[PDB]
Formats: structure tokens, sequence, C-alpha cells
């Protein structure tokens, strides 16, 4: 009967903070009697549980319960899981929202493929990607790729309820644990769960809400490595498939242990460094097998080797040398063609978007430029980039400013070259061409009117640069394509944006008007205002209005009339319908297409 | 010397506390006040040399000094200027002298004129008085004999241009004193109709009072480009259409009525385009041109930086870009180098106005410095640069430049406070009518120390990504940034020489900077912190710190925190004595 159960823990949660959440559930296309809401309050000390209980009385599919306070959301999640009746369970946190077609699409995907876990595409407020690797294409048999299919391991997936009960998969109830959701998803996979990835529709919006946690638990350096030790022991004791154990070992050794040996060494005091360095050296010796480092890139093998040697001074010097390496992309050309937007971009590896990043060519080896002092202490292959010069990636991406959803722009062609600038020094240059088909990223009705931000992702030599596309010159190009206003522009921050639906810019203002080509039809009451610079493809009819005020009347009253933006035969124009309005004299015309007024100083004599 | 002081809602104690710090004999300079206050009388009775537009013209005859200056509110005057300006004007018999002026912001002030001293600077023309600030030194004889006077009456813009031009028109002898920084201007016409009524009054003053044709065409060219054509560039992108239409029609009316046609012959290509379209009334083309010209600059990166002998050396590279991003390009059509423009604008213009062919050899590329405490700017002499026009793709050409220069910090030290202050490096690139004077930047971390003739110098990439040079530990600790080879620490328990050598540093000459240290017990959170004497030595291409414990009374392992010139270290020096 019930397809989905929504599990939402609360604690001193005001009803106003649930307004956006409850609104996103009401907007679900799935019938309300086919899902249920299970709120479990963690023993609120204030009077917020009373207001929530009264709120649920008007909603039959919503049940609320309070337990004794546990100081954590794991026990509320478990209590609600055993209360739930639905076939699938979504763990929805009260600060987050869901997209309107999530329940319909996810359940159909899971039921038609008999999935135990549907890892749906998740969206975050910040960043240019989330789940870039896994949220690529739909995969009903995702567990065949190994335990990696569940990354990123947030709890915001849809888990089959009976599968959790049969395997007794719960959240840790006792002491608080870091990366608790990693334990939960890993336990689900090692019990043979069928995993499906739904990547073609954003399902969950994980919202950043000024996380000034102010918790000594999350800042205690000894607690941190106590939690890291038990996380790795959990891997080694429970994950028995060699392929999946080795992946989790390398992934978390790279991110959490090796991740303090880079920029982190430049923004921490010396005593904090000594404490966490000795913790990391001991953990690598005790829990990280030596073969794991063979799966790491060159720069991480150097960090691994120097860590096990206890050479903190060399790692500090290397952190200073690597600081600032990036790859910013510049727009070399941008234009509309037919029904798409085209880009030509260029990039190169630099230090802070300044001087070039170099690599030396000694003998037949492309080597990392390092001091002779540090270089004479490392294995010679670890600073040899020769085998890695053919594995650069250069791709475009897009991000909706309202939905915060992120997509890879397919169909691009790129090329990365290793060029000799001078002597034996080599830079890394990249070129790319791609087109944007905005229909590929419009899924919900609200997506049709949205500013879009364009980014570039450049990887190579172990570095990853996912940054916004930028330009120096002023760029303003307009287009009217199949009932969609489109403008590519250098925004106020100096980055490239695409405003569709006149949510930022007026297309009449940015295109300009053929001033001496305005036609006034007296017998028809139609005023034609042709647009100057604009790319028009297909038929378009966009309705707005126009305000008329007589010239020279300081306090003149607005004469609101109807207007239309018409795209027809590769030409755009605004038709101001005057009808039978009694008018005479000179007037000011101000178009208002899609809630955006122009500043073209249009005057008209009638 | 007589100093004038105009009270305008009068800071008053501050101005007297700065003027009394001069080197010249106090009974050799006079101070004149005008208030036509009850606390003014009390400041005059305390000490002798203090008498108590319209307020400044009465004070001109009221004074009895050979040379007189016009000191404004909140403005500073450097210590040695009084005597240096008097001896320079007397031995050269100057009617007016323009000492080196200093502003808070920017990387230069009077770049062209204030480069070299010239006591016979009136030979070149009226340009020698630029920039025409009221902050020069004037002789009472030439002012009273020629009746040169701030135009009393309603507030007039560029009265400094009136007061400085009227002096030169009446045959004034002026010397440029770029040897030493003198006046410090702290600073701190809004209506569009007031603005252009004043601009009309300025140009009418030129052709009515300036008789020398060379001095007339200069002022006519210099101010038509800055104030009239100056609103046709970025200004068109920062104002509303109403303001633009009112101001553009004023600018068009002044060009037609006052500015002759032959003035455009002395302008560069881009300004000739602005003059042509202005007289045509084509505001649409100028607005489009402002969008195309926006963001054009040239940023310089550090290719290499090192100490050699007793100088700091740099090797920089630059390239004309749009806002430090993609490259600025010029087109090669037929045999001429054209600027990239649409066909709608290129067809509306004379073909010569967008041809950079005869200008590709006029590029400049020079260095600069600035004392962060003094805000004084200088040009680094003895530099080698080269600009190249390089084909990148198809017929598109970019402007690339490379440059090498060295720095001697004793050249820019003039006051006792100049010995210890941060220094900021900058580059100046000029070409095709554009001028980019930006700070020297670097992306990678740069930290290099040196010990040269008791000067402790460090070149470092600052928090803003720019190049800075700390001299005297005003910002950084040379011990921390040089490193410490703790394995080579020596201990002479007999006399007490606790030797601490430094790792990476460029030592030159002999140096002997003194300081102290602070010792603490190991791990014991708190205890009596007793400080001991310490000393920093630089001998024979090596630097070392020698701690002094002549009265030894410690036992166990101890923390050593050096402290040279008020800058401790983070080297974690644990000593065991
Ligand atoms: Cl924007």
């Amino acid at each position: 009967d019930i397809k989905i159960s929504v599990v939402v823990p609360t604690y001193n949660t005001e009803l106003e903070g649930l307004k956006n959440l409850m609104a996103s559930i009401d907007k679900q296309t799935m019938n309300p009697d086919e899902y249920e809401l299970v709120f479990v309050d963690d023993g609120s000390t204030t009077d917020t549980y009373e207001r929530l209980q009264e709120f649920a009385e008007t909603r039959p599919n919503m049940t609320v319960k309070q337990i004794e306070n546990s100081g954590w959301g794991s026990r509320p999640r478990n209590i609600a899981t055993k209360m739930a009746k639905g076939e699938y369970i979504l763990y929805l946190d009260h600060d987050d929202t869901v997209f309107p077609e999530t329940f319909e699409r996810v359940y159909n995907f899971g039921k038609e493929n008999n999935l135990d876990v549907v890892s749906g595409k998740e969206v975050r407020t910040n960043g240019w990607s989330w789940g870039w690797k896994q949220f690529s294409e739909n995969n009903p048999h995702a567990e065949e790729m190994g335990i990696e299919c569940l990354l990123p391991m947030t709890p915001h997936k849809f888990y089959k309820r009976e599968f959790l009960l049969e395997n007794d998969i719960t959240f840790d109830d006792g002491a608080r644990v870091l990366w608790e959701d990693v334990y939960f998803n890993s336990k689900a996979f090692i019990h043979g769960a069928k995993v499906g990835i739904l990547a073609d529709y954003p399902t969950y919006y994980w919202i950043a809400t000024g996380a000034n946690n102010s918790s000594s638990f999350g800042r205690d350096p000894h607690e941190k490595w106590n939690q890291i030790n038990k996380l790795f022991n959990f891997f080694k004791d429970n994950i028995k498939e060699q392929r999946d154990l080795d992946f989790m070992l390398t992934h978390w050794y790279r991110s959490r242990v090796l991740g303090i040996l880079g920029q982190w060494l430049l923004k921490n005091n010396n005593e904090r460094i000594d404490i966490e360095f000795n913790y990391a050296k001991k953990l690598a010796e005790e829990l990280i097998p030596a073969y794991i480092s063979e799966n790491l890139d060159k720069n991480n093998q150097v960090k691994d080797y120097l860590l096990r040697q206890g050479d903190l001074d060399s790692l500090k010097k290397l952190a200073q040398i690597d600081a600032g390496i990036t790859a910013l992309s510049y727009v070399e050309d941008a234009y509309f063609k037919e029904d798409k937007l085209f880009f030509k971009t260029s990039t190169k590896m630099t230090y802070e978007d300044k001087e070039d990043f170099f690599i030396e060519k000694t003998a037949d080896r492309m080597e990392r430029i390092l001091p002779e002092e540090i270089k004479s202490k490392l294995p010679k292959e670890f600073f040899d980039y020769s085998d890695d010069l053919a594995e650069f990636t250069y791709e475009p991406s897009i991000k909706g400013r309202n939905s915060r959803a992120t997509w890879k722009i397919d169909g691009s062609t790129s090329n990365v070259e290793v060029v000799n600038k001078k002597a034996n020094l080599y830079k890394i240059e990249g070129e790319m061409s791609f087109s944007v088909q905005i229909n590929d990223y419009i899924l919900d009705a609200a997506d049709k009117k949205q500013p879009w931000d364009i980014a570039t992702r450049f990887t190579g030599l172990g570095y990853t640069s996912h940054r916004a596309l930028t330009i120096g010159k002023i760029l303003i190009k307009t287009a009217l394509i199949n009932n969609k206003t489109m403008i590519v522009y250098k925004n106020a921050s100096g980055l490239i944006s695409l405003d569709v639906g006149s949510s930022v810019r007026s297309i009449v203002e940015d295109s300009g008007v053929k001033r001496e080509q305005i036609l006034i039809d007296k017998t028809s009451g139609k005023v034609t205002i042709p647009l100057n610079e604009i790319h028009v493809f297909g038929e378009s009819l966009i309705e707005g209005n126009a305000e008329l005020k007589p010239v020279g009347i300081s306090d003149a009253d607005p004469i609101n009339v109807k207007a239309k933006l018409i795209g027809e035969a590769n030409k755009a124009r605004v038709e101001v319908l005057l009808g039978d309005e009694k008018l005479s004299g000179e007037y000011h015309l101000v178009t208002n297409i899609q809630g955006k007024k122009d500043k073209q100083q249009i005057k008209i004599t009638l």
C-alpha cells in the first residue's frame, strides 16, 4: 500500500524551519496516500514537539513520536525505521528538501529493477560537482562496479525496508561516531544489496545552513584519529571482498590520512601538525598495507613514502612548492549557432592564475621540479611524469543557480599538450570546444527560468581543478531560440553565466533596438520594434507588456498596454499592441518582456 | 620660509605637531595664520614664530619669508624638506620650485617630470609645473611683483591650475626637485552643469591668457584629452543614460567651440577615434567602443628573483590582457597592424585612426618601488626590457614583454625611518595609448632572506599575491624565514656562546644586529620567563645568532625563542643546558 516512508528526526525544531521541507513533500507527483511521513523527536527540551504533534493531526499520512533524548539522530532514525510501513525508506534531514518528481521516479526505478538501494543524484549548495564519478548515467546493476557505486555515501538514498530488517542494518546507537553514514552504506553493500544509480534526475538537495557546529567533539584532534582508526578497522574486519576492501582503503587513506600532508600543513600550527602527523604515521604502519600505495598517483606515493619515513620537514617543503597549482579556463570565443550555444576555451597549469607551472625534461624523463635536497631522498620513479602525460582530462560543466544541480556537458572535444616553453621546462596547455543544449538540463518547470553558471574541470598529474569559466573582455550575446530567451554574459564576478527566461537581464536591452526602423500602424494599433543584435532560430512568441507615459508630463500616469516578443525567420521584434487606446502626442515606450524592462529610451509619436 | 595656514572650520594641534619636526633652524621659518580662533591666540603666545583664496591672498603680503608654501589641511611635510628646498632655490635663484610630491594611493605621482632634478626646468615649457598642485614653494617677490593671486570669489575648480599657470605666463623660473620627497597630500563639482561651466572657464582662461603657442597647445591638448575625452572611455560604462546625454552634449559643444581641429594631431590613435566620433555626435559608437576597450591592462609575473652581491635581482614577464585573463590581440590586415573592431565602427572611422603600425616601437616597460610607511614612489634605474609583437594564431598578434632589473635599497633610503619599512615592487607598461602601472605579482610561494651591510632584507609574496621587501624586520622575522640547522648548534658552556646558525640566506658584508631571547622550561605550561641577551652576526657569507648567558643559573632542557628587532621565530629551538 505504502511505497515510500520519509524518516525525519527532530530536536527543538521550530515549525517554520520545516516550511520548505513540507512544501517539497506536498509538491511530490506521487499520490499522498502512497507515501508516509515518520517524524521522531529526540526528546525536545523546549515546546516545539507540541506544535509538531498538532501539525500532524491534519495530515493522515504523517505520524510523529518522541523518545527519550539521545543527543544524536541515529536512535530517532532507527525508531522511525521500525515504525515505517513503506517499501522504501528515505532519510530526509529537516534542513533539506526533495525535488517534485523524486518519489515517482525513484520508486519506479527501484521497483522495476528490484533494487535494495537506489542511490539517486544528490545536489549540494556549494561546489561545481557532487558525485561527478557515480552520478553519470543510470545503472540498474550498479553493484557490479563494486562498493564504489554507493559513493558519495550520504544517507539520502532510498533503502528497501525489509532488506534493512532482514540484515539488521541500523545506525550506531551508542557513542557518537564520525562518518556514521559510511558504516551504514558499507553494511548495506556487504550484505549483497542490489544497488541502482538514478543519475538523470536530481533527487535530494542537501542544503548548507551556516554549519557553525561549535562542537568540541569535531575539533578534538585525538578524537579525530580515534575515529579514523575505528573506521579503518571497520573496513579491515568486515569488508571481505578484496576488490571492495582495497578501494575503501585507498580512497580513505588518500582523503583523510594523506589529506593532511598537503595544503593542510600550511594552515596549522606546529603542535597541531606534530600531533596529527604522528597519528597518521602510526596508522599507515599499523593498518595500511604497503601494496595500497601502488594504487596512488605519483604525488601521493611521495606523500606515502615520506610519511612512513617520518620526514615531516620534506613534506612541509613540498607543501610550499605545490601551493597554488591550478588551471583556470578562458573563453576564446562564444557564439550561438542554430539552437545551441558554442564555446572555445583555453587553459594552462599555473600558480594562482599567474606564471606557468613547469616540469623538467632531464634525459628521456619528464620530471617534477623539486629541490635536489628533497629529490635525492625519494624513489626515482615517484617524480617521473612520463607515463602520466597521456591521461589529462578537460571537460565542461554547468550549474543551475536556483536548483544548485550540477551536470557534465557531454559532446565536448578537448586536447591537452605538453609544450616546451624554454630550456628543458614544459608547460601544460589545453584547448576545448563544446556546445550547450539547455533543454538537456531543464527537468522541472522551474528550470526554464534560471541563470546557469558554466565551469571547467581539468585533471592531470594528480591535480583536480574544477573552476568557473571566466573572461576578461565584456561579453554580451543574446538569442531567441524556440520560445526561450538566452543571454551569455560576463557576470558581476567576472564569470560566464547563461540567463534563460529573463531572470537577470533584459534581452531587449542587451540586443538593442533598430531605433530608426520602428513602425507604427495607425489603423491596426500595432507598434513594431525590431531587435538589433540577436540570434533568432525557430518560432518564438513571448508575452509581456509595455508602459506608456506622455513626454514632458513630470507626474504622468502610466498607460499599461500589452506587448509580445516575436521570433520569426531569424529576426526578433517587440510588438506593442495599442488597440483602440485614445492616444496622441509623443510618448515613452518601455518594454516589459518576462518581467524585465529595457533602458533603450524608446520614444514614439502618435 | 613663511608658512600660510588657512582655517576652514578649524587637526589644528596636529598640523603644528608636524611642522615643528623640521630640520632647519626654527627662527629661520615663519608661520602665518588668517582668521577674519580664541584657541589660535593661545597657540601663538606659547611660542614665538606664529602670527595670528581670500584668507591666503592677505597672508601673501603679510609674510616676510623669502619662499612661501601653501599648506593645506591634514597634509604632511617630510623632515628635511625645509632646508633642502631653501638651499635649492637660493643657489639657483628660482621663482618657484616643485619638490617631489607624495600621494597615499597609486604607484607614481609626476612620473615624467619628477624623474630627474632640473634647476633650469623652465626651458621645456609649461609642462615642468605638472602636476600643478598648490603644494609648491613660491617667492613673495615674484608673487607681489606680478600680482599673482588665488581668484577670490565663488569656489573655482582647478584654481591651482590658474595660480600655477599665471606664474609661468609672467615668465617664471622653476626648478624640479626630484632628489627628495617634500609634500605629502592626504586629500580626503558634483553637478554636471557646474562641472562643464567650470571646464569652459578653464579652457577660456587658456586661450585668453597663455600667449606662448607651445604652452598654449600643450594645455589645450593635455586637458582636452583628460577632462573632455576622459568621459568617453570607462566613464560611459559607469553612468546612467540621462547623465551621459547631458554630459556628452556639453563635451561635444566644447570641442566644437573651443578646441581647434589641429589639436587632434598630437593625440594618440585611440584618442583620435574618440575626438572624431565626439564631433560626429555618434554616442552609440563610443558606448560600443567603451565595452571593447574595457579591462585592457598588462600584469607582470616574477620569472626569477634572487640576491646577488649587495642587490636584489628580478626577472619579470608581462603580456597585454583583458583583465589579466585572455590575451589582447591586434589584427594584421594587408601590411598594417589594425586594432580589432567591428565593421560597423571601422567603416564609420578614417582608416588611419585604427592603424597601430607607426606605434609598435613606442612600447615602454619600466620598474617601480614604494615605501609602505612613507608612500613615496621611485623609478628603479638601470633596467633592461624588451617588448615583442608575437603572432599567436592566424593574423592575431599579442604584445609580450620581458624585463630584468636590480634593486639597491640605499638609493631610496633618505630618512631614519626609511631604513626600517616595507617596500612594494611594481611595473609600468605603456603602449598603444594604454598605461598599466600595477604591482609585481607571483603565484608560487616566494620567501628569500639576505644579510647585506646591517640591512636585513626579505623578498616575499605577501598576503595579496604581490611582491614585498621587508627591510629591518618591520613585518617578517629573518630567523624564521631563513631556517635553522639545529644539528650545527654549538654550546660554549665556559663563556656562554650559544651559537645558532641559519640555513638558507644570502650573507654579504659585515653585520651586527643585536637583540634578546626568552627561555622557558620544557613542557611545563608556565614558569618564570626570564629574558637573556642575544645577538645576530653575519660573517664571511654566513649568518648566525649568538645567545648570551654570562650569568648562568638554569638547569635542564629549555625553550629558546629568538627575538631580533622585535620579531620572534617559530623554529622550536629546544636547548639542553
Ligand atoms: Cl548574474
